[PDB]
C-alpha cells in the first residue's frame, strides 16, 4: 500500500480513455501511444515542461470497460509525423514512448471515491481522454491499482 509511488514529489497523471482494447494490448506489447491530437499537445506539453525533472504518469481505462487497467510512465515528447495506420483507426497520428508499470484490472468500485477538484469535483472514473488528475488524487489513484489484489 504505502510500498508504492511514497516518493513521488514533483510530476503530473493523466487519465487515458480508449475506445479499443486493442489499441491498449499494442501499447503494452511495445511500450508506445498515441492520443487525439489535442490529447497529444497535452501530454507533449507536460512531459517538456518537466524537462526531467519528474515522471508523467497515465491511468489506463478502456471506454465502457468499468475498470482501470493499469499505469504507465510517458518516456518521449510526442513525434507527429510517424507512420500512418498502426492503430485500430488511422485517426491516431504519431507517437510517444511509454514504459508500463502496472498491467491489472481495477474496478472503478475502487477508484469512483475519488473526486478531482480541478473537474467540477466528479469522481476521477467519470473522466475522458487526457484529463489531468491532481498529484494528491493521483498519488491515492496509483496506491489503490499498485496495491489492489
Ligand atoms: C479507438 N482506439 C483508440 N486509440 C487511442 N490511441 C491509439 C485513443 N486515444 C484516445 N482514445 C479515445 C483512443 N482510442
Ligand atoms: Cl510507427
Amino acid at each position: 500500500e504505502n510500498l508504492y509511488f511514497q516518493h513521488m514529489k514533483h510530476g503530473r497523471v493523466f487519465i487515458i480513455k480508449s475506445y479499443s482494447e486493442d489499441d491498449i494490448h499494442r501499447s503494452i506489447k511495445y511500450n508506445i501511444w498515441c492520443s487525439t491530437e489535442h490529447g497529444n499537445k497535452r501530454l507533449d506539453a507536460a512531459y517538456r515542461s518537466m524537462n526531467g525533472k519528474g515522471p508523467v504518469y497515465l491511468l489506463f481505462s478502456v471506454n465502457g470497460s468499468g475498470h482501470f487497467c493499469g499505469v504507465a510512465e510517458m518516456k518521449s515528447a510526442v513525434d507527429y509525423n510517424t507512420c500512418a495506420g498502426v492503430w485500430s483507426q488511422d485517426k491516431w497520428k504519431g507517437r510517444f514512448d511509454v514504459r508500463w508499470i502496472f498491467v491489472k484490472d481495477v474496478p472503478n468500485s475502487q477508484l469512483r471515491h475519488i473526486r478531482l477538484e480541478n473537474n467540477e469535483n466528479k469522481p476521477v472514473t467519470n473522466s475522458r481522454d487526457t484529463q489531468e488528475v491532481p498529484l494528491e488524487k493521483a498519488k491515492q489513484v496509483l496506491k489503490i491499482i499498485a496495491s489492489y489484489k
